[PDB]
């Protein structure tokens, strides 16, 4: 690994390097906007997902799909009339600083323990099983270089430069995986016998006799607590939503919401898959024998980091380069929101009401500091527990249902009052608890969906009861010419729904059909990045 770390080295180089150094189309909306998913995390935690369960829990992309169909039709055009540029501004325009205050401290709580926790422990797992380094000196290591991002660290050309290499690096790696298993037969015969060793691996709805039901419960993925997944995922916290959308007309963003929507059927071809291909290797004996650090169940994450070290010699170092820097910028764009929320919603809000900017960045540095180290504290214990993706997605429901009932009401239930907000978003927490620690064996999505119903009922009795008026003063009364969207949004909506349909039934219909939509979904993605790059340079 000589060349290895001679080629790592320039690219980290050449990424703090452009970065010392220094309207919207509806592709660069698009683009922008799916770029979020397309992180080292997500191919470290998808793959992990994509070893233990397999393609089924692409479910939360191909549903994102039709969640941003929604979401630009209908939340983006009143946060535009009723002129929102952020989240927590609409929780202060609809209701108040104390309901602001309330999911500051929520925010804060899932940022530390669940979101950076999870990316420190992600990155971490996959400098041991490349570098070689133990775990707790591994993410420690990243805690160390975020820090330096941090209090001295205070953006663009590098995004594209980190995304063009994690999707290149992501391909690399699934040939590299898929053609060991076609063995003299080429990549078309891996393609097709990982197909044959594992159907499990590409069955969409799960039966409840499967073990990981208890994580993706069948029909609620369609139906059910992913929703409360997707809406407040891409309904709500995007502020990237509203933020590429105030950059041009709303009809083009719009098209740019729509072209997201179609671009999250490709992800998870990119970041599923090595799981997929991983599992497929791991579990044949003949093919283990043949290579003479694995993914385990306990240890899922460690897929795709597994696979990208059986990589060429120039290829290694620039695919490990990329992960490594964008899990430290991952980080440093966490660590900064943490800083931002507690600094403006908390400390500004209640410490010192006018410490002015100079002084509230100096208190943010400090903030980020500290969140940092409570993170880097707790990440070493997320090791044995799995699939990480799960652990990300069972916490963040603890509190997703909550707030988007909060959020859904208060976007469209006229009557909701910010009394009954507060009082149901607390109430949604012992609820939530309640169905976790409580001996139903219930899956965690299941929770979720009746953690929403239980907050939506509190809510809504609450308000009814309190609200002196019919309408809350703040109430967001705009509709009806507030939702039209052209008939090229329309056209669209309904080939992702057309395509969604087909996705969700072509294995059953047409196992060997299956192969043609593992390679094509690849390779859009490929194409699709590389294509997007250079008109993005034009």
């Amino acid at each position: 690994s000589f060349i290895d770390i001679m080629v790592f080295a320039i690219y980290v180089a050449i990424i703090i390097g452009v970065g010392l150094w220094v309207s919207l189309p509806w592709w660069a909306v698009g683009a922008s906007l799916i770029a979020a998913n397309i992180s080292a995390e997500q191919f470290i935690g998808m793959s992990g997902s994509g070893y233990s369960i397999g393609l089924a829990i692409a479910s939360y992309e191909w549903m994102s799909a039709i969640t941003l169909i929604i979401v630009g039709k209908y939340f983006l055009p009143i946060f535009i009339e009723k002129g929102i540029y952020t989240i927590p501004e609409f929780v202060e325009k609809r209701f108040n600083k104390k309901l602001k205050t309330i999911l500051a401290v929520f925010w804060i709580s899932l940022y530390i323990f669940v979101n950076l926790t999870s990316v420190l422990y992600l990155g971490g797992l996959a400098l041991e099983t490349i570098l070689g380094i133990p775990l707790m000196y591994s993410i420690l290591g990243l805690a160390l270089f975020a820090l330096v991002y941090s209090i001295y660290g205070g953006v663009v050309w590098t995004d594209v430069i980190q995304v063009f290499f994690l999707v290149l690096g992501g391909f690399m790696t699934t040939y590299m995986a898929v053609s060991f298993i076609g063995g003299t037969d080429g990549w078309f015969a891996g393609v097709s016998k990982m197909v044959d060793a594992a159907p499990g691996h590409f069955e969409m709805i799960l039966d409840q006799s499967n073990p990981q039901y208890m994580n993706l419960p069948g029909i609620a993925v369609l139906i059910g607590g992913l929703w409360v997944a997707n809406l407040y995922y891409w309904g709500f916290n995007q502020y990237i939503i509203q933020r590429t959308l105030a950059a041009k007309s709303v009809s083009e963003a719009q098209k740019g919401i729509v072209f997201a929507a179609f671009l999250a059927l490709i992800v998870p071809f990119l970041v599923v898959l090595p799981g997929i291909a991983a599992y497929v290797i791991t579990s044949d004996p003949q093919l283990m024998a043949s290579l003479g650090n694995l993914p385990s169940a306990a240890n899922a994450d460690k897929a795709y980091p597994w696979l990208t070290q059986f990589l060429p010699v120039g290829v290694k170092g620039v695919v490990f380069a990329a992960l490594a820097a964008a899990i430290v910028s991952s980080l440093a764009s966490m660590l900064n929101s943490t800083a931002t929320i507690f600094t403006m919603d908390i400390y500004k809000e209640y410490i010192s009401p006018d410490s002015g900017d100079h002084k509230l960045v100096n208190v943010g540095r400090t903030a980020a500091v500290v969140a940092l180290i409570i993170a880097a504290l707790i990440a070493p214990m997320l090791g044995g527990i799995g699939q990480c993706f799960q652990y990300i997605q069972e916490y963040t429901g603890l509190v997703s249902p909550g707030i988007l009932a909060v959020f859904l009401l208060g976007l469209f239930w006229k009557k909701t009052t910010s009394k009954g907000a507060i009082i149901g978003v607390v109430a949604s927490i012992p609820f939530a608890l309640f169905l976790k620690f409580m001996p139903l064996s219930m899956p965690f999505m299941d929770q979720m969906l009746y953690t929403l119903l239980f907050t939506m009922v509190v809510i809504a009795f609450t308000s009814l009861s309190t609200s002196i008026n019919d309408d809350d003063p703040k109430g967001i009364s705009v509709t009806s010419s507030m939702f039209v969207t052209d008939r090229s949004f329309n056209i669209a909506a309904y080939g992702i729904m057309i395509v969604l349909a087909v996705l969700y039934t072509l294995f059953w219909v047409n196992a060997d059909a299956e192969i043609t939509l593992i390679i094509f979904g690849v390779m859009a993605g490929v194409i699709g990045t590389i294509l997007l790059i250079s008109y993005g340079i034009k």
